[PDB]
């Protein structure tokens, strides 16, 4: 369902050459659960953001549900990026002047497949919402008025809005109570087996990756180990 | 060091008042160190922002080194705040064109009366950094050329810059692995201990909240419970 293919990702600064992620391999089969951990700055959010098609590699081949991603086009990687993957952001990049359930439903407005009824619309983004835990209470508040756990599940059912065969999450529990994560992460296990959705999280949480069939582990721009947990 | 009287804090939504904050009452020693704990939307950021001196009760008494600081101007506040507090947010609030040297610098400077040698600015700036452990490699990079959890960092060295007599820290490992988390915890213990800072952080890990020797729950606007993680 998705692969990397000796990819890199390089930064120049100055005559430093930065390697955000070194020749890196990874095959995630469709349906499966993958945890990615590694200390802070070791890669993780820059293989999700390729693996998302929000940035590209420097060097290497990305396949996305049997799409080369490469070589296409923005108006071609939007199209992918909508319908194949939801996207948890790490620091939620909500829309300021939208509601929560407006920051839901855009995506819905977007799908560029089948368009949905405004009450479609609403009902649809309503229920992930409650599948993101968020108290229907909050659906009419802007994001400056939701606290950061709050603002996470917008972020958790803005991902989940067009129904995505693939869910990428960064830290997706970061700001979340623990049992208020625990419930996100049985959501994610939910969606994963009864749905077949693939499911790839970043986290720092050992907890929150032993969801996960496997965990890969990032140190320094390399995969330095997989730990199989089933 | 901070007291909270009768502390309330609401919000208008619609017709509907929300209590973000609710009759609530807090004395926090000199050179304390509480952990504040609750569920997402409890308060705690409500919490730490009045007693930083970023946001001012609906109704109460706040006191911040004996200054009753509720009735304050934004001005006022604001130089109690550059004074007496360094504040690590939540995401964060960096700069985005300044580098993370300059980010660390701008407290440092706001705070100090006199004229900061452009060479000195440097120094006590990378020594936050080190002291936040990131890299000087990284002192030149911009906000946006930088990880979650080395954006943190910054910030966390950000609010070492004004040498505060309180550190005010808002879930200040989130993004960071254990390790490097702990490295903060332990830092945070030796400027309470060695230095007699006092120290008040809010966190979802319970590892971190015992560094505490109080930590105070919160529960929809109230306080819960405390528990004393020392003997008494
Ligand atoms: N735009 C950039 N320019 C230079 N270096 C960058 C840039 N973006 C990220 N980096 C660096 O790439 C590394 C990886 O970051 P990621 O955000 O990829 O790390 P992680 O998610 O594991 O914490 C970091 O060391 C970071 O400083
Ligand atoms: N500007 C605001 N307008 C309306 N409600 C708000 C506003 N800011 C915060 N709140 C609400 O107050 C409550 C507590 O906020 P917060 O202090 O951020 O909780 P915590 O830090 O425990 O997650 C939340 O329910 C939140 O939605
Ligand atoms: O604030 P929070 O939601 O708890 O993170
Ligand atoms: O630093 P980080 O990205 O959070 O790991
Ligand atoms: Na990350
Ligand atoms: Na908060």
């Amino acid at each position: 369902m998705v692969k990397l293919k000796n990819v890199t990702k390089t930064y120049k600064m100055g005559e430093e050459i930065i390697y955000a992620l070194k020749n890196v391999n990874l095959n995630i089969k469709e349906g499966e659960f993958v945890s990615i951990m590694g200390p802070s700055g070791s890669g993780k959010s820059t293989m999700l953001n390729i693996i998302g098609c929000l940035d590209k590699p420097t060097e290497g081949e990305v396949y996305i549900d049997n799409i080369k991603t490469n070589d296409l086009d923005d108006d071609e990687l939007t199209k992918i990026r909508r319908d194949k993957i939801g996207f948890v952001f790490q620091q939620f990049n909500l829309i300021p002047l939208l509601t929560a359930l407006e920051n839901v439903e855009l995506p819905l407005i977007f799908k560029y497949r089948g368009a949905m009824s405004g009450e479609e619309r609403r009902k649809r983004a309503l229920e992930c919402l409650k599948m993101a835990e968020l108290e229907e209470r909050f659906a009419n508040h802007k994001p400056n008025q939701l606290s950061g756990g709050q603002q996470q599940r917008v972020a958790i059912a803005r991902a989940l809005a067009n129904n995505p065969p693939i869910i990428l999450a960064d830290q997706p529990t970061w700001a979340l109570d623990s049992k208020t994560g625990e419930k996100i992460m049985q959501l994610l296990k939910k969606l994963n087996e009864e749905d077949g959705k693939t499911v790839v999280v970043v986290t720092h949480d050992i907890n929150v990756a032993r969801f996960g069939e496997r965990i890969i582990y990032l140190k320094d721009g390399e995969v330095e180990r997989e730990e199989k947990l089933r």
